[PDB]
């Protein structure tokens, strides 16, 4: 007997994100997961991944030039910070 | 008897993202698996990703170069951030 | 009998991010696992990963050269923190 | 008999991040495991990981220069920090 | 008997972050583990890591320069610092 | 019979960090641990780790220099130090 | 009968950190241990770990050379420092 009970009961108006896993049991390989429930993810940056087998597998002369300059600019005020009753602003 | 019970009785109005998961049991492989159920990705950059069997194998001269470099801007007041009775403002 | 409990009762307008986890039981291999339940990423940056089997096998002159460098802000207010009868303001 | 109650009870308005995890039971391999629950990155750079089996096997001269010099700028008042009845503010 | 009572009862409106953990029971390997449930990285830099089996097995004459050296700036009022009726501010 | 009872009764609004583990039983393995509850890492920098069976094995000749040098500032008034009815100010 | 209670009855508004463990029972191993439960670690700085079996294992001339020196500054008025009713200011 699994009994699981999340917020059985809210009396008013909450600001919430409920998340519940309730669970009864190739160069790179992945299996019976879970990702990305709440990843927020800002300004990624993945260059040269799982590139294959036999990559660059001979003689293979590589100039790798990566360069992040950038007038970048991010302004979240509430990020995964839910809020009840209150007065969020970017003022900007 | 698994029984999963989630945010069963609501009195007002709440704001909530309810994310409920009950499981009961090639170069990249994934399996069995739950992925991006809330996953906000904003400026992901993904470049040279799994190019293949034997890429470049044999005198491959490659230049690879990546310049992330722009006047570029983000502004989200609330980013997975449900609110209730609140005042949310991007003021720019 | 495996009873899972959490915030059974309410009284109120609260903030919050519940995660409730129940179990009851190639290069790269990830097997049986939960991730980015709630992971924030920023300005995360991977360059060479998982290039694969045999990559740059023989000779293989490289000249990597990763060059972090620009005018970027990032201004989060409230990061993974519910706030009830608050004022949160990124006043810029 | 496992029973866990967490927060049962709120008379009020709170300011939380529950996080419950009940458990009743290749060159990189990860199996059976929680991850990123609340982990927040921030700037995080890996460069070179997992190569692969047998990377720059033979005569592989290799000129990896990792620079990370910018006019970088990270301001988060509250990160993972919840807050009831205040005031956040981030002015700048 | 395994029971385990947190927080069973709040009156008022605190700030909280539970973690409750109930458990009854290749060149890297990890299993059966708990990792990130509130880890804080910031500015985290991991350059040469698990490069693979044989890397520059033979002859590999290599030249790894990091220079880490930037006008890098980290302004956080309260990391994983919960707080009530209280005043958090950076001012800059 | 494991009873565990953590803050069972609050009067009031306090700033608290919880943390209960109740538990009833490759070059690099860890196996059944809980890391990273808490672990605020600032400035964390990990050149050479893991780098593999037989790494520069035969006449390999490295040059590594790691030079951490910059301009950077870290500035956190509370890292880990919840606060209740008090007034917190990054003033710079 | 293993009965442990921390805090059972608080009346007001406490700063806290609780930390409860209760339990009843590769070139590098660890098992069955808890680490990083409020682990606060600034400007940590490894060079070369775990390099790996046979590791530069012949005829292998190294130059390594690490250079910590940069105008670094680091200001932390309350580490692991709970407050409550009391007045913190990074003033600088």
């Amino acid at each position: 007997p699994l009994m699981v009970k999340v917020l059985d009961a809210v009396r008013g108006s909450p600001a919430i994100n409920v998340a519940v896993h309730v669970f009864r049991k190739g160069l790179t390989t992945e299996e019976e997961f879970v990702e990305g429930i709440y990843k927020v993810e800002i300004d990624t940056k993945s260059y040269w991944k799982a590139l294959g087998i036999s990559p660059f597998h001979e003689h293979a002369e590589v100039v790798f030039t990566a360069n992040d300059s950038g007038p970048r600019r991010y302004t979240i005020a509430a990020l995964l910070s839910p809020y009840s009753y209150s007065t969020t602003a970017v003022v900007t």
